[PDB]
């Protein structure tokens, strides 16, 4: 029953669609927060289909009315919510459920008190006795920003969908689009589509019933932690956490799954930025975030390298059966060339051994890792080396030079010896150790290949995901060579 | 055969029940729900409640009767003014709606002035014959077969060109997307009542009252439309 529920919204959004192009982005998040109870704002320059969507998504339930008002300086309450006689509020909002308005950043003093009380209770004061309003989809739209010290903030906080759409770019969307014969006042959506209202008073109970993981909570947790130790990154109050979740667990209810999926957090980039300048900090957060520790990206990064430092540690101390060698090239030239190790290491980033271990950069080493493409370079055109340590950190700048014997000797600051030497061509305890964390990529890499079919979930994401697990998998499978 | 006139003022204290009839439901006798040609001169100075009504008989050609809602048989929808509105105010969202934005002036022919100077002929009578009007039939006809003019492929190309002109120049004003959706509906109709069955090159003349919004824009819009239409219209300048 679950997964079957999955296919109803997708047929769902996808006649939404017919009408508007690349606005996918727009209709598919206003669906989620209808079917949820939650808002949405739209902001960009008037003429970029904002106010048709709040139009649109009135098809497709059975009992839906449409409200599009625009709010100017001069307005008043009794236009809004009906003159009283008590007020006669037929047909406006108390008994609407999709409204839209427009240039909410312009209206009167009363009008903003009015809609506070309308969102966190779902009332609204009538004289004497008060009554519920059946509001399912809160969207407004407009052009510009508010001040940073008046009273529209308040709206702004609450908001939890931010959507930044923008004009068309795109020349082969823009032929069909520029032509278009699709009615915008028809009915696109079938009757089998449409939700009834005894389904949706059981949607919003189920929707608090979803679980949350142990694994998903340190992510929500961590976000929280990295946001408060930069001060370019913009606030976030606890009221946009606590309504994040409600967003999250419906996109998984609706895409036939029990739980919190790691992969809902994208839509997080929507819904913590407030201008321009902090919309470009809060898509690089999180897109670090969804490819270093969603499916155990870099937690698995800190665990193979124990397995490697135990892997070079044994092979270090047999490091004397077979060391390095340069060649020695004259016959008709004047310098010597230097070179590394040939086919025996198929990598970037080749890895050396050495004897007798020395403390550079006032630390220890056990193993250095230099670079195939750049290791060249030095040996080439001369000057300083450049080339990290222990696999970590950025290309430090040794004391390497030629010895007589041909031997990369390593210098320090106290003129000590250190011949290069390079690891033999697996043991058993290293190989049942890194059975076990090569096991546990593919268990990661399984359910990111069962819930990608989420609608909810831009397909630009899918790029990123991917190329951030095979990466990991590439470097797994060469200790094992 | 059936259309009926509307010519108001719309001052600074006007009131949303002398515009669409008092109510007793509503008394719309002989306004705007019930017209097809109304007019209304200075509309950059209406009240805020005047506005509202205006933008949704535009997109749905409705109002909002009471309770029930009714539809308006509006067929042509004109405006005009002399001032300019301000550039954060809420009369944009009217102004952003409208396709054509003619540029009237006086008369400066000498020729054409005399007998203009000197007319006998009333402004108030019936000059067009009964045989050239056409009925109710033939016009909700006509607004379907408008959108079947097919659109060919070198006209996209001076469509998509003349965008992206106007968004490198930062002294072009800004045209928004439902600006090139309704001109086509304006181009496509050309061509339909002169003997056309696609879209023609020359029909881009009629862009020159489009895409302006002040006086500063006027003088940008009609030389880039000038050179287009004279460089890659007819491979001009190619
Ligand atoms: N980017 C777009 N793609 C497709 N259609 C559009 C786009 N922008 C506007 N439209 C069309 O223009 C019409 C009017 O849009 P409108 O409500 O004025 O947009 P906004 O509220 O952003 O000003 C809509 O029916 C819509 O179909």
């Amino acid at each position: 029953h679950p997964h079957l529920l999955a296919e109803r919204i997708s047929r769902l959004s996808s006649s939404l669609e017919k009408g508007l192009y690349e606005r996918s982005h727009a209709i598919r998040l206003c669906l989620l927060a209808a079917l949820s109870g939650e808002s949405v704002f739209l902001l960009g320059p008037p003429g970029i289909a904002k106010s048709l969507i709040a139009r649109r998504l009135k098809f497709a339930f059975q009992n839906a009315r449409a409200f599009e008002y625009l709010m100017t300086r001069f307005s008043t309450p009794e236009e809004v919510f009906g003159p009283l006689s008590e007020r006669l509020t037929s047909g406006y909002l108390p008994e609407a459920e999709i409204v839209f308005l427009d240039e909410i950043w312009k209206a009167g003093p009363a009008i903003l008190n009015t809609l506070l009380t309308a969102i966190n209770e779902r009332q609204f004061r009538n004289g004497a006795h008060v009554e519920k309003i059946p509001m399912r989809l809160l969207v407004a739209a407009s052009n510009e920003l508010p001040e940073a010290d008046s009273s529209l903030e308040a709206l702004y906080d609450r908001m939890l969908i931010r959507l930044w759409l923008d004009k068309v770019q795109d020349k082969a969307n823009f032929r069909s689009m520029l032509t278009s014969q699709q009615d915008e006042n028809d009915n696109p959506v079938p009757d089998a589509l449409q939700v009834t209202d005894e389904e949706y008073e059981r949607w919003q109970k189920e929707i608090g019933e979803i679980t949350l993981p142990d694994h998903v909570f340190e992510l929500i947790f961590m976000l929280r932690q990295q946001l408060d130790k930069l001060p370019d990154a913009p606030y976030v109050s606890d009221r946009r956490w606590k309504k994040a979740i409600r967003l999250l667990q419906a996109s998984a209810f609706f895409s036939g799954r029990s739980a919190v999926a790691p992969v809902d957090l994208i839509l997080l980039k929507d819904c913590l930025w407030y201008d321009a300048q902090s919309l470009n900090l809060i898509q690089q957060q999180i897109d670090v975030l969804m490819t270093g520790h969603a499916w155990q990206q870099q937690g698995m990064l800190t665990r193979l390298g124990a397995i490697v430092q135990r892997h070079l540690q044994l092979q270090q101390q047999q490091s004397d059966k077979t060391a390095l060698t340069v060649i020695r090239l004259g016959g008709i030239f004047s310098r010597r060339q230097q070179y590394q190790l040939p086919v025996n290491v198929t990598a970037s980033t080749l890895t050396l051994l050495l004897q007798k271990p020395l403390k550079l950069h006032d630390m220890e080493v056990v193993h250095i890792s230099f670079e195939r493409s750049a290791l060249e370079q030095w040996l080439s055109k001369g000057g300083e080396i450049r080339g990290k340590l222990n696999g970590i950190g950025f290309a430090q700048k040794l004391n390497l030079e030629v010895d007589s014997a041909q031997h990369l000797v390593v210098r320090d600051v106290s003129l000590q010896g250190s011949t290069l030497a390079l690891p033999g061509s697996l043991p058993g305890e290293i190989k049942q150790q890194l059975e076990e964390l090569e096991s546990d990529w593919r268990k990661q890499h399984a359910l990111f290949s069962e819930q990608q079919k989420c609608l909810f979930i831009p397909g630009d994401w899918l790029g990123r995901i991917e190329a951030s697990l095979q990466d990991v998998g590439a470097q797994i499978r060469q200790a094992q060579q």
